[PDB]
């Protein structure tokens, strides 16, 4: 009885009473879960000055409201239509459906603003607090929400199959198929780009790395800066002098123990060598490992170490030793440099990869890789600089390391919580955006109408799992909620 383009609204009521009771109870319990969780998310954010001031939680707050407002309007209208068989006019029905559409596109746009926010953090790292001001983020969210609702109000104002005498959708009453066409594409292109963006943010974040500062904390030093040095040197060197430590492997053309072994030889003729002391550590290529051990007893002020050392034994090594040399050819992550600066060792390093990004002029001395003579000058510039008080510089490494590590470790987490929110949105709404595309070109049998009715519950699942993501993936939410509820 419903083959007409202007079909009766009864033919969208595609569910049988046992099916309605199941969908109803599932809608109510699932919806009740979303309500309780999302108002809890908002209350934690809204009632804390330290939270609501960050545009990161304007974004979390945005998703919370987008979930809360859309799901509540949906569950009320969805089951009122299906179980109570509501017979609302074309305007009021399109008005209720509009509230559900505005809420979803607001989430795609809230995801979109976050993608832009991270994009400019990667492309212009130095200008981020000035370009993403809190007020700029507030209005960027504000208008985004308005453009969202405007798209939702177009059918109400006349873009529908009744006012236009066009073709009606078989899923959505009164809705024009051409407006349906337009709506999928607009969120499909955003969601598609957001997918590309979020993968790029996650790749770029993993290009940097940080260390656990608990293991590499200075608090574990048991002795003064000069005395803790003397004793460790006393175990072998038994003298007081500036010490240059190396901790890597003995490959040729990678970590740069080759460049170091050539360097040390040309400092040996100089008189100032006696002030210097060196400690080489690691295991590697048999041709050059003996080269170091041929030099452990030839000059006698150097301990080369071939066997491994526990990561908790070397924390005291980094703190007492005056200098660490990183003559690497490739170092996208200066993890060894980070652990040294985190214990106060001043780093002389190659200008390669992270070493260049981490160490600046105020923290250490940078030398072109592959030139051992330039390295020989580095520890000579480190000799004339060692006599003058360099504790004013020793602490530049103390805070540069602990701050660089926390920006790299942070950015990793944002990139993870982002994609977590994305994938759950895709597998919840992907099926829904597929059944509508099957409607744009095609026809809905009574079956595809029924499964889409049952599949519409996914929008309430998505709204319920999002607060769980924030709860697990945000130590800040946790401490705020924890302090509110002892
Ligand atoms: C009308 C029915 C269906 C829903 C009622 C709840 C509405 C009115 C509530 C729920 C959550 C609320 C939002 C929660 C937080 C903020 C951020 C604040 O900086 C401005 C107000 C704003 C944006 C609120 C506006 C009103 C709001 C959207
Ligand atoms: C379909 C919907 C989701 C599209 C959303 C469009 C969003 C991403 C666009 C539309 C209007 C835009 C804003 C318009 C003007 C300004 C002021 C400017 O000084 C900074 C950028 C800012 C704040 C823009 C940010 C991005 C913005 C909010
Ligand atoms: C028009 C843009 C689509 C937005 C997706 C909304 C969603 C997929 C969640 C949805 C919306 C509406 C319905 C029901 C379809 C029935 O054909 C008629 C009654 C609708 C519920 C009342 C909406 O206020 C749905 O199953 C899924
Ligand atoms: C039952 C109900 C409650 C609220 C709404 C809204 C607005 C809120 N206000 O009352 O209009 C919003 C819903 C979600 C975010 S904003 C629309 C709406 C939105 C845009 C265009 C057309 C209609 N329909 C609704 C239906
Ligand atoms: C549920 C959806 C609503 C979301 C609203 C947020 C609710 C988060 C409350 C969480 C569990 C409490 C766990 C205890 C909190 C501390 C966890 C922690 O990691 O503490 C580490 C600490 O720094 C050690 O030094
Ligand atoms: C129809 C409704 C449209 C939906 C729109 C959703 C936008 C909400 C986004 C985020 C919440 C983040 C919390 C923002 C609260 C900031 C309050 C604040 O910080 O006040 C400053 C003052 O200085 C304090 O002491």
């Amino acid at each position: 009885q419903c083959g007409e383009n202007f079909m009766d609204i009864e033919c969208f009521m595609v569910l049988n009473p046992s099916q309605q009771l199941a969908i109803a109870v599932l809608s109510l319990t699932l919806g009740t879960f979303t309500v309780l969780e999302n108002l809890l998310v908002l209350c934690v954010i809204l009632h804390s000055r330290s939270l609501r001031c960050r545009p990161s939680y304007h974004f979390i707050g945005s998703l919370a409201v987008a979930d809360l407002l859309g799901s509540v309007i949906f569950v009320y209208s969805f089951i009122d239509f299906h179980v109570f068989h509501r017979k609302d006019s074309r305007n009021v029905f399109l008005f209720k459906l509009g509230g559900v559409t505005a809420s979803f596109t607001a989430k795609v746009g809230s995801l979109f603003l976050a993608a832009i926010d991270r994009y400019i953090s990667i492309h212009r790292p130095l200008a981020y607090k000035r370009i993403v001001t809190r007020p700029k983020a507030v209005v960027a969210f504000c208008l985004m929400w308005t453009i969202a609702i405007v798209i939702a109000v177009l059918p109400l104002l006349g873009w529908n199959c009744e006012k236009l005498q066009s073709v009606c959708s078989d899923i959505f009453p009164h809705i024009d198929k051409t407006y349906l066409m337009f709506w999928i594409g607009v969120v499909s292109v955003l969601l598609l780009f957001i997918v590309y963006a979020y993968m790029y943010i996650l790749w770029k974040a993993h290009s940097h790395a940080g260390i656990d500062c608990s293991f590499w904390n200075e608090s574990y030093l048991t002795g003064s800066r000069d005395e803790r040095k003397k004793s460790l040197l006393s175990k072998f060197g038994m003298d007081e002098g500036v010490t240059f430590m190396f901790i890597g492997r003995f490959d040729r053309g990678q970590k740069g123990v080759d460049v170091l072994l050539k360097a040390i030889e040309i400092l040996s003729s100089k008189k100032e060598f006696q002030e210097m002391r060196f400690i080489i550590i690691g295991k590697g290529d048999p041709e050059l490992e003996g080269w170091a051990r041929s030099l452990e007893e030839k000059h006698g002020n150097v301990k080369v170490i071939t066997e491994m050392l526990s990561r908790e034994f070397v924390r005291e090594l980094y703190g007492s030793v005056d200098f660490v040399i990183i003559p690497s050819y490739f170092e996208p992550f200066g993890l060894v440099a980070l652990e040294a600066m985190c214990l106060g060792a001043i780093p002389i390093a190659s200008a390669v990869g992270g070493l260049r990004d981490i160490i600046t002029n105020e923290t250490g001395i940078l030398v072109k890789a592959g030139d051992p003579g330039e390295l020989a000058n580095a520890i000579l510039k480190a000799l004339e600089l060692s006599r003058s008080d360099l504790s004013k510089f020793r602490e530049n490494c103390k805070k540069r390391a602990m701050s660089f590590s926390d920006q790299a470790r942070m950015d990793i987490e944002l990139a993870k919580t982002l994609v977590l929110i994305l994938v759950v949105l895709i597998i919840c709404w992907g099926p829904l955006l597929a059944i509508m595309v099957y409607d744009v070109f095609g026809k809905m049998n009574k079956l595809i109408k029924t499964v889409f009715a049952f599949c519409s519950m996914l929008c309430l699942l998505n709204s319920t799992v999002d607060p769980i993501i924030y709860a697990l993936r945000s130590k800040d939410l946790r401490h705020a909620f924890r302090s509110m509820f002892p």
